[PDB]
């Protein structure tokens, strides 16, 4: 059992293992164009001594965090190890190995989406998004006096077929990711595959329609087995305006009961209704992980809010540094010390800390964040907070 | 049709209307005992030209607020209309004559919990608290390495009978209800109604038993038809200790697969275990409703967060008044003026805004909450926060 | 195995059988008051050479047939065989006793509700009523412009408790037994059950209430296990106005999602609403089962369609005679001959046709009634129709 | 917002909002053949100032009616709103304009299937045929002794593939959609288009098969999920020996345990078994949709049951005219007056009645048809009854 770069032979024996392992596996022409986003000596491989028993990459991405700012950022995907190999440490090694590869890179925060909760804690990545599905009985769905776009004259949103707007779709989109904490760039093999997925499988999915606004757009499909549910797969939009009336063209779909959507917790649609109440949280999960690789780094590239006065402390992150950091004016001060530690914490908590979707004060009430003072810890909340709320962009 | 305060005689044709408007109606001792909470003249009744066939009422409450404030509340409750006089404006009717005689007595605000989200949005009230139902599957739950009480010796918690440690219990919650946002003072009769249902009911629900730590409880049934299922009626830490050793001993329930909880959004239970995941949502609503009956004084009687520094602003609240609002030092200054708005609500929203369990940003989103400046919405975002998370003490 | 008239000694192994054999069993004491609705010599019961394993009787009735005209009828129930001796012909030796003994009594039909389809066929019974369960959902639902008392003013429909207007049941039941065909005098001993019944069991049925109309009412409980079902347990309406009025205080029962009866075909209710489609049929099943005894007697007693001309056939019943049937004026003379028959049929065919709720068309399309002549069929089918639709009164 | 007679070029977006609106859209192709039955000015649509928002057209079908009368029929469908444009009165606009042109064209009915049962009421149609679906468990399933073609020798219905036996089912349809009321002529397209969806569909509906009586035929196929379900599509038969032979071969599906059918509420199968109740009435909805578009000439065109006598009266459609109706010898007489009315309805009652689907009695209970004389609403009941029951020939 060896640990190496994967040559192009070991190619075909890593789809097979993909095959097996996933069950949503894009397939091998799919999988080929995704690996335009994985840097050279980006993948690891786990032979048997010679079929491919272990496999692990990452893609570059660019992660927005609040400020605006734009982080390259190392994204975990195609993790997966036999069934025939299990607990002989093979993914301990792997992960040790391409975490020493991506911060000898440079990259400051890695990321992944997780298929267990119970995983990816021990090697460092904290959940720092949270995905809501809402389910919305749209019968009974009436507009508030106060929402945008409930006058006379014309509707501004128009129904399209997805492959015909494209260009504006990317424009949206590439206006959204750069101003959201959780934004990704979605580079053009992502759109390709996007575009494909919205054509019509036989006996597989519906074709899926698009609502287009100069500011925004949602793609959605009948479900294939409830024929009464409309699933909106991707809903993108810019202003507040766009929402409203990307919604009031969705509560249109009059043949439809439910319209589901996997959205954020600080999705405003329920207040867009008379009754908040026909907005249904049905599901609710764990979306981005992330690993701080340089927590220096990490910590002073990312805005934090004007609101709270200028402070300075020390935070321990365990077998990961010690820092005095100083927060004022909405930038940090992330520097070396020996002296005494006031915050202590995993490198995974700070993860779940760094794009505002975790409370300090709700991390130390389960001991994951120790602090002997109590305002240190409303200080923290109220920096790390993000005034525009933090979203998940799309898994990889 | 007249609208009348209830004589002795009217009783029994308001408990009628009651066992037919309510499934889950407490039947008339119960019933009998609750009117020890109505004050004098907290109740009207509308006869028909004499039975009811229509009851409203107002049960005398105190509300923990942010930074440990108790407001006089108006509880509204007992609320229903006959099936046989719909749409004649009887509720419009009952609620303004409750709504005249609260604001007279001088009660700052008025809360409910609604039976639908569409009905008291129109009346001025605004969902003020969120009820999370968490679903652990036990089975696989494994605490933290940094979850509190996971030490040698003895465990501080006891199994007990409910009805032999009513003092206890009482004494717990007093010291809850006093430093959390959501708060209520439950008087004696709802003591007694509560251990009253912790008793096994023939071809009901099953016998109570309860987890009691010096400074927290848990009152737990097993589920009547799913009998892998325990509900936890309801649980009241003090400390985060006690929060984790009750966690420990409900983990502990090795004959169920399930434990479920009605909680709250930032309960940090999914933090104590090493699979977040594992504490799944599977419910979520609207729980305590607000009313702000008297804006300046509700406004001035909250404490808000010392984080953000002193601004002052115009708010006008429809129907409702404008005020010069100045806040520093958590405390606000809210006085009348004819200066220009510079925030606009409808009543109901302030309501939402009151114990800081919805955001400004949020509701501005929805323009259920109008400015032109976007750094007044995240002051009042920052500000209206509160340090303790809200909670919801009991329906009413 | 004998068979012989039960002694009082005999009635506690009868009650047995009857607790082994139906689900529903209402109980010895109860089943000690239905007693007194059997004729001396009503009963039969089978022991073996002595436990009871085979019993049957008939209860005195009063059936209202079309024309509002009210036959003696023989009520056929608490029939059962042990299942230790299925297969003995015991029930074919019972129904041949039973039936000799109401013929000889002078009963010209009897009657039934048949807990299997293919059991009572081969006695002579015909399925004579239709049953029909409408579940209305009832959210939606939206008088229509042209449906009555949809006017200002107050309602002239109450709530109140079933047993405080046990009177102003009886009197309208009475009115509308007298008035609709498949009516049957309730004695009594069934109003007695009826208000046990309408009473809360533990662990059991809910709390019913009542509708309560000058000239109509309803008795309405949620159901056990479905919170948001009211079940309609009966509705009795004299006049259409009546009706409308019950109809819009139980589609007033807000809280409700779903309000079910069971009613007949012709029931009005979908053209009450603007969407017809609101009223599902969910189920449809055979109601009161007829054996006509004395054919000429049977036929001569009920009204014929005045709208038909006077016309004459000869009808032969297989194993029950042959008959010279003259029908005009919406009277029927039948008389013996041995003229060549035109029509042919079983004796359940002609039980199903008596009350006009099956088609003569229909059961000759099927050929359960035999003729050469279809100018005849259309004749039968207008004279045996009725003009006020058939209804079933109650299960017994 | 513009309303027009569609040109080519709009035939694409009309497609595309087709496959938005409706789940089961038969797809371009298909959509392209079904255009045939258009007439010129038979479509309209409604562009946004250009992409189609809004369409409507009608098809040229021949309607049978009771007395096996042929009337042209203006058949609506491809109806659709797009979801970005509701509340715009868009429907109202083009049903308007189309009824315009169905009348100055000189069709004097229309008719459709309703989508939902509460749209097409206000623009005069009413439901007309009504769908029963019955369930067989074909397990228990015994033929009555009465039953046709229950002896010795051969069987005369063959087992066949559809496409092979075309001209033989073609032939059956003629014969009976002409001597039924509700048949409609099914035009060869409509034939390739049956003969298409009898073909196994990858991932979707199985193969169909034929059951082949030279006076009959079933296409019936296994359901994609539940397998031991057979759904006959289609089942025509001009004689009940045809119908009874054809239901002996079904109930002979040895391996499917229950046999589901979309038929009409006299369908005489229930009564060729000795268990009615084996057939089960699992679903019931309104069928063929109809508007009167001339009151006089539609109630001459179609034949009265010869069984009621001569009788006159006055009835007024509101908005739709008064006119001297004089009713004998089952042809109708009807005239412009300005006499007192005796009957007033609603056109769309009128479209209720009219192939004697529904009582008049009923509507009446309802209120939806009025009259002071009980006598005369008997006198309709009969006349406008019809002796072969109605059926629903095929959805448009
Ligand atoms: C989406 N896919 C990607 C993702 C990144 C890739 C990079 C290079 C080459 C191919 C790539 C394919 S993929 O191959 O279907 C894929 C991958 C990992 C998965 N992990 C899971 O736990 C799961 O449930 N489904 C997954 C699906
Ligand atoms: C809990 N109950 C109270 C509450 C307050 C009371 C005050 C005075 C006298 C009796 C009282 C009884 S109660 O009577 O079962 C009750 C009341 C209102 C309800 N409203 C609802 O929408 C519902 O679903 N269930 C309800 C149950
Ligand atoms: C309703 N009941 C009667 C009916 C008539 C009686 C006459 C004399 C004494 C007692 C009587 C009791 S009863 O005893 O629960 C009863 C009877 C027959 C039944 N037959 C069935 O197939 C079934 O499912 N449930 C039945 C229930
Ligand atoms: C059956 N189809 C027809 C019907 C008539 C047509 C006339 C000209 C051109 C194409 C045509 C297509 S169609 O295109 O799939 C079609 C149409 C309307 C529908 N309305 C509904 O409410 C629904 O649920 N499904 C529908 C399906
Ligand atoms: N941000
Ligand atoms: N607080
Ligand atoms: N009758
Ligand atoms: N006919």
């Amino acid at each position: 059992v060896t640990l190496c770069s994967p040559t192009e032979d070991d190619w075909p024996g890593m789809f097979l293992l993909a095959a097996a392992s996933f069950t949503d596996f894009i397939g091998p022409e799919s999988a080929t164009a995704w690996r335009t986003l994985v840097p050279t000596d980006g993948a690891v491989v786990v032979r048997d001594g010679s079929e491919v028993v272990g496999m692990a990459l990452y893609m570059d991405l660019r992660l927005t965090v609040p400020g605006e700012v734009v982080l390259p950022t190392a994204g975990l995907s195609f993790v997966a190890v036999a069934p025939t190999h299990r607990r002989r440490g093979l993914l301990r090694a792997m992960c040790a190995e391409l975490h020493r590869r991506i911060a000898d890179s440079g990259y400051p925060v890695a990321a992944l989406h997780a298929s267990e909760g119970g995983i990816y804690g021990r090697f460092g990545y904290g959940p720092a998004t949270t995905l809501h599905e809402l389910t919305v009985d749209r019968r009974f769905a009436r507009f508030h006096a106060d929402a945008p776009g409930g006058g006379l004259g014309g509707s501004s949103v128009r129904l399209v077929r997805p492959t015909e707007h494209r260009g504006e779709f990317e424009a949206i989109y590439e206006r959204w990711r750069q101003q959201v904490p959780g934004g990704l760039l979605r580079p053009q093999v992502l759109w390709d595959e996007l575009l494909a997925e919205a054509k019509a499988a036989p006996g597989g999915d519906r074709e899926s329609f698009a609502l287009l606004h100069p500011d925004g757009y949602a793609l959605y499909r009948v479900d294939r087995t409830d024929l009464k549910l409309a699933r909106v797969s991707e809903l993108r939009a810019v202003t507040a305006d766009a929402h409203c009336a990307l919604w009031r063209a969705l509560i249109g779909l009059d043949s439809m009961e439910r319209i589901s959507i996997i959205t954020h917790p600080q999705d405003p649609l329920p207040h867009l209704l008379t009754d908040t109440r026909l907005a249904r949280t049905t599901w609710r999960q764990d979306g981005l992980w992330l690993r701080i690789m340089n927590v220096p780094a990490a910590l002073e590239a990312r805005g934090y809010a004007h609101e709270v006065g200028e402070f300075s402390t020390v935070l321990e992150v365990s077998d990961g540094g010690r820092f005095a950091l100083k927060i004022g004016d909405g930038r940090a001060r992330c520097t070396p010390t020996d002296a005494a530690a006031e915050i202590e914490m995993d490198r995974d908590v700070l993860g779940s800390l760094y794009l505002g979707a975790h409370r300090a004060s709700t991390l130390a009430a389960a001991n994951r964040l120790r602090t002997k003072d109590s305002q240190l810890l409303r200080r923290l909340d109220a920096a790390f907070a993000s005034d525009v709320p933090v979203q998940t962009a799309f898994e990889f």
